[PDB]
């Protein structure tokens, strides 16, 4: 038995009693301070019983709950998605076991000082890696083939190049990049705790495979050929969230873009068939022969298709740009004019612009989705889903409702308490919530209801 | 109109850095495999062709300067290959890949960002104007609360909740 636990229980009893006594309410207010400690370690939630009645539960916060990370909290709060009924409770509750496993990993990790310290500088390791990769690629670009502190680093690199040489500078930079990427991967695993789910889950994790590929590329740059260092420049997309969104603008409707490209290819095949059938003599292409200056590019259907696809798409005016220039007196001049105008209109003006139109549409779609998600998150309760306008002209404000009454993290703390507490010691509401969790029922989370609003 | 471009200038610059990285990769490939094809015509002030891929730096400069500025891409300036050559399919794939990846997509991301910014500015301006016109500055009540009331919204904002008062 610990006096602190008994004091906390008596404090919870006093808090419950103070609802009907103003003197107790005043005395329990904190001015080291026992009241302040109990107040920072006490939490409260609202639950709905079988009889659709709302009850306020006050419980002490489990000790393991102090190890939850602000990055994990922000990530959950910003990624949790609504369900068909428009409720985030399903996903937020589904992540509870992962949250508890993360708390236990953090508690285990903080006992290992070196590894915790290494895990605390993941951003530093990544920045160092990116800077080394940029410098290596710049040196390669500017010297290949051969034979803030950033200004200081550039000066040291110039001095190393001037004294030792480009090869030795590149070798030192590569070794440093490899050591730093290894430290970064060790820090990444120690922090994210991805092994906690399992070796299968860790392998399935895309970030971990991306880092492993980074490591392999760095090894290849160091040993096989320095030119493999260029691939590391792709880390810019990983590092930048705006560039990633810009690329998403294109990768969200990639199926649409590819179908448009297949449609362009089909129109090119048809135009090549027509040209082979009727304009064979007009496909004369000039050629710079290495040590005649023109060749026929439509003697076979395959080659004609290749010529059209390669040149008409890449020419502003279309296929007609590369074709032999016809004389007005020729009997096929109107046919050629119709051919050229039809290709330029159908393929260049319309089909080639469908890809850019799809990209623009995707841009707008991403903008609208992001705005809607931000609006919902900012102006709606995470748990109950009530809007800010329901709390206007109310004793309790929306901010207090989300800070004290329906705190999702307080609900998580209750779930962890129900998980850690022995079955024999459960109270009424603890047992009800445990039974509901066992039965896979979320009706105990409030929904569009608030005790402060109704009373 | 200039704000339409300067609001997401970071996005434009990141797109340009991405274009530069693709140009660096394409230049590396060309130097490794298409060195002989980088022949550029030159008007010498008082031979008429020069090799523009003898070093990686110069090749990068050539690609960045000409392939971005040419509608058809880098393939426009490269030596024209004969179908009988054993590298003709490689050259075709090179040219189509550069024109598709760099010109069609990457160069259009800047214009797409500009258009998106245009729309964002339009929507923000409309929302701000609507709020200002149809909401009380002080109390924030809308016009629809004053319908069928002795005191109208205009009188509420002119006499009752005057910010200048
Ligand atoms: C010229 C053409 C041939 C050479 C360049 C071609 C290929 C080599 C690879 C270039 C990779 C550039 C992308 C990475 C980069 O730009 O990362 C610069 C990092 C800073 O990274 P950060 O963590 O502060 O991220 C801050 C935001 N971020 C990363 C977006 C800037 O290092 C720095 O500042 C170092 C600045 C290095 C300055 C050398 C100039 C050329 C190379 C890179 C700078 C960008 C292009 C400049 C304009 C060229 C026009 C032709
Ligand atoms: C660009 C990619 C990196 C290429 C790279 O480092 O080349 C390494 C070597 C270069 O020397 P070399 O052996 O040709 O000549 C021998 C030595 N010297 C060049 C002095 C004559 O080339 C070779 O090994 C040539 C044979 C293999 C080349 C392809 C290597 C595999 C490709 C990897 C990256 C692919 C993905 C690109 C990113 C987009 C994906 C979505
Ligand atoms: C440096 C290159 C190293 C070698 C790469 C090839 C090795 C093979 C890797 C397989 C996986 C490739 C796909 C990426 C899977 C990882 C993933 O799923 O991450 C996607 C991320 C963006 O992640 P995010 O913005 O959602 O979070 C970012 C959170 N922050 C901002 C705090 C860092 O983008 C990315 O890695 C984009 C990376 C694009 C690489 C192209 C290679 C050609
Ligand atoms: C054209 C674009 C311009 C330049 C090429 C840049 C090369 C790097 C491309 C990075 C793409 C990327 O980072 O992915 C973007 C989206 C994001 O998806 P998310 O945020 O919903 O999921 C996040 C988890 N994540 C990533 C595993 C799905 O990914 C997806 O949806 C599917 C992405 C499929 C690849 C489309 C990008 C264009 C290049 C394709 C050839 C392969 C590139 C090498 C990297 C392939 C793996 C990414
Ligand atoms: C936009 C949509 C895309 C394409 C449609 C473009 C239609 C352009 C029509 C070209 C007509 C053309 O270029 O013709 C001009 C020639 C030049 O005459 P000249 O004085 O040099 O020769 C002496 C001949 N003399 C005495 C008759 C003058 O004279 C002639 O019309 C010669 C007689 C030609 C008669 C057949 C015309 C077939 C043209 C179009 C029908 C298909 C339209 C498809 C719409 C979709
Ligand atoms: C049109 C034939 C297509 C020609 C070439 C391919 C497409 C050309 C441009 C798009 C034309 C198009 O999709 O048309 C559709 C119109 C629809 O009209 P609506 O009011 O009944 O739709 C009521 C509402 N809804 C459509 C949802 C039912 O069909 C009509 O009725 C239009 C009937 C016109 C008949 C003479 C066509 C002569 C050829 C013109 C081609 C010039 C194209 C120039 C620009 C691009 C060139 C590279
Ligand atoms: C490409 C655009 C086309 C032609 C070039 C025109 C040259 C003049 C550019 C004037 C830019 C300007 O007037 O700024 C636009 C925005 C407005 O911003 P705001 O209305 O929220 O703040 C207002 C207070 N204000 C301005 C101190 C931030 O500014 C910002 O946000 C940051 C502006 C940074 C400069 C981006 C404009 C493109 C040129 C850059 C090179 C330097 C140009 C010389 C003038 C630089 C200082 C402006
Ligand atoms: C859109 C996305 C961007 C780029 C992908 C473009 C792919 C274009 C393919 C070009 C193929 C080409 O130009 O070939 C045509 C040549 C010409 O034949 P000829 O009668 O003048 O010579 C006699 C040879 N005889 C008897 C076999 C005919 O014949 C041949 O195919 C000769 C045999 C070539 C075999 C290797 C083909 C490699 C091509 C593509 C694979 C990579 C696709 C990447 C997709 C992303
Ligand atoms: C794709 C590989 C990239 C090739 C070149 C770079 C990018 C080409 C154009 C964009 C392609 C793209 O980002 O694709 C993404 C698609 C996504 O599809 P989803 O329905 O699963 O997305 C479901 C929803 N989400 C994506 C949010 C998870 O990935 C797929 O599944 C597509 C799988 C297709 C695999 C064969 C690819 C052959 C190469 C095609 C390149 C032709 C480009 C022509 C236009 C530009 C040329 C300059
Ligand atoms: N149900 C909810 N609806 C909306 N926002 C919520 C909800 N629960 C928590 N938040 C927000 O999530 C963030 C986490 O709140 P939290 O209780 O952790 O406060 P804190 O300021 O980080 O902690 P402390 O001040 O007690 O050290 C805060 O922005 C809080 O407003
Ligand atoms: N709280 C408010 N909400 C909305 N509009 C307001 C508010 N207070 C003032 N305004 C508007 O701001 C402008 C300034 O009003 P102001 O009292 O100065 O009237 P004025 O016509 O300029 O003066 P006067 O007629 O007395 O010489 C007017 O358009 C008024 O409608
Ligand atoms: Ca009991
Ligand atoms: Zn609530
Ligand atoms: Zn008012």
């Amino acid at each position: 038995v610990s006096p602190r636990e008994v004091g906390h229980n008596i404090y919870i009893l006093a808090l419950q009693l103070s609802r009907h006594n103003k003197q107790l309410q005043h005395l329990l207010k904190p001015v080291e301070d026992p009241l302040a400690y109990y107040e920072n370690h006490t939490s409260q939630i609202e639950i709905v019983r079988q009889d659709r009645s709302m009850e306020q539960i006050v419980f002490p916060v489990p000790g393991i709950c102090q190890f939850l990370t602000e990055e994990t909290k922000h990530r959950l709060f910003t990624t949790t998605e609504q369900d068909e009924q428009g409720s985030k409770v399903s996903d937020f509750f589904d992540q509870s076991s992962f949250l508890h496993n993360e708390m236990e990993w953090q508690r285990k990790l903080r006992s290992m000082p070196l590894i915790y310290w290494f895990s605390r500088r993941m951003t530093l390791w990544g920045s160092i890696s990116f800077n080394l990769a940029v410098f290596i690629n710049i040196i390669i670009a500017f010297f290949y083939p051969y034979m803030s502190i950033r200004p200081l680093i550039v000066a040291l690199i110039l001095r190393s190049i001037y004294y030792l040489g480009i090869g030795p500078t590149l070798n030192i930079l590569g070794a440093l990049n490899l050591t730093n990427k290894i430290v970064f991967v060790v820090s990444f695993v120690g922090n994210r705790g991805t092994f906690i789910r399992g070796y299968k889950a860790m392998v399935m994790d895309m970030e971990f495979l991306y880092h492993v590929g980074y490591i392999l590329t760095s090894v290849l740059g160091l040993f096989a050929h320095e030119l493999f260092y260029s691939i590391l420049l792709f880390d810019l997309i990983y590092r930048e969230e705006t560039l990633f969104n810009v690329i998403k603008s294109v990768t969200r409707n990639g199926r649409s873009i590819l179908l448009t490209a297949l449609l362009a290819l089909i129109l090119v095949y048809l135009f090549s068939i027509v040209g082979f059938l009727f304009l064979k003599d007009d496909f004369i292409l000039e050629v710079d022969r290495l040590p005649d200056s023109t060749e026929r590019a439509c003697d076979t259907l395959l080659m004609c298709i290749v010529t059209v696809m390669n040149h008409g798409l890449r020419n502003g005016g279309g296929v007609g740009d590369i074709l032999r220039k016809p004389s007005k007196d020729e009997s096929l001049f109107p046919a050629r004019v119709v051919y050229d105008l039809l290709f330029f209109f159908i393929v260049i003006i319309i089909v080639l612009n469908l890809i850019f139109g799809v990209i623009i549409d995707t841009f707008a779609d991403l903008r609208s989705e992001k705005q809607k998600k931000e609006e919902i998150l900012k102006t709606t309760c995470f748990i109950c889903g009530l809007e800010r306008d329901k709390f206007d002209n109310k004793t309790v404000s929306f901010e207090e409702h989300i800070k004290l009454e329906h705190n999702m993290w307080n609900y998580l703390y209750f779930i962890v308490l129900v998980r850690v507490k022995n079955k024999t010691d459960y109270t009424g509401p603890e047992s009800y919530v445990a039974q509901m969790i066992k039965n896979k029922n979320l009706d105990w989370f409030p929904r569009m209801r608030a005790m402060s609003l109704v009373s």
